[PDB]
């Protein structure tokens, strides 16, 4: 489980900063304890004309679906903005600590990266606030380590 310590930061943390508060607190919350290579931390954010704003962060390594010498995670950084659910999480990849060199090209990373590390997905083009949540964002990020499967014929 989340430790308890944790638990209560989150929900004191989130008060003042989110509009729905309940729904980032749960959310965050089933995000911890279905990833538990994730964690949260609190962070001022710096936005493109310059404001910065006190955020939840969540951040650690999602899966590649691989293991031994093989690459096993990605590092990265989730940014909850203050209107969750109604607008989506940011995704960065962690780019100081991102194996370039081991990492394979063949994992379609470089289709979903803008210049400045942030990662788009299909479903934040499809976002849709009331039926959607953490959990199915970083889902989706793992299952976009890969490319489609083919037709075969
Ligand atoms: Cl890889
Ligand atoms: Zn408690
Ligand atoms: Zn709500
Ligand atoms: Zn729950
Ligand atoms: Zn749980
Ligand atoms: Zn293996
Ligand atoms: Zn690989
Ligand atoms: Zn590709
Ligand atoms: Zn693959
Ligand atoms: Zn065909």
């Amino acid at each position: 489980s989340v430790p308890e310590a944790v638990v209560n930061w989150l929900f004191k943390v989130i008060q003042p900063i989110y509009n729905d508060g309940r729904t980032t607190f749960h959310d965050s919350l089933a995000l911890l304890d279905n990833f538990h290579s994730l964690r949260p931390r609190t962070r001022v954010f710096t936005h493109s004309d310059g404001t910065p704003q006190l955020l939840l962060s969540i951040y650690g390594t999602i899966s590649t679906g691989e293991d031994g010498s093989s690459p096993h995670s990605i590092p990265v950084i989730m940014w909850v903005p203050s209107m969750y659910p109604v607008k989506p999480p940011f995704i960065s990849i962690n780019l100081e600590n991102f194996d370039m060199n081991t990492i394979s090209s063949s994992l379609p990373i470089q289709e979903y990266i803008d210049s400045n590390g942030w990662i788009a997905l299909p479903i934040l083009h499809a976002w849709d606030p009331a039926a959607m949540n953490l959990i199915m964002v970083v889902q989706e990020l793992m299952s976009l380590l890969h490319e489609p499967p083919q037709d075969q014929a």
